[PDB]
């Protein structure tokens, strides 16, 4: 999904990373990729976004870890 690319390339929905310009200048390129890295935003659901995980398994991830503390703060009750 990252490397190959031809005219055109989207790693996440919100991004696109076009070829190297015609007129062929490191600086230029590099300025431009700067910038298009700047101008982008990082949305609050990345890990299922900008990644190729389903929100169900962050979802599934987020809840194992809430019942694992959970349990832990209902054993640690019992110890007092």
């Amino acid at each position: 999904h990252v490397f190959c690319g031809s005219d055109n390339l989207q790693i996440v929905p919100g991004v696109r990373i076009p070829q190297p310009l015609l007129q062929q200048s490191e600086e230029e390129e590099r300025a431009r990729l700067t910038a298009i890295l700047s101008n982008t935003i990082e949305p609050a659901d990345s890990l299922s976004s900008w990644l190729q995980l389903p929100r169900e398994s962050i979802l599934n991830y987020e809840r194992l870890q809430a019942k694992e503390v959970a349990s832990s703060t209902e054993q640690l009750l019992q110890e007092m």
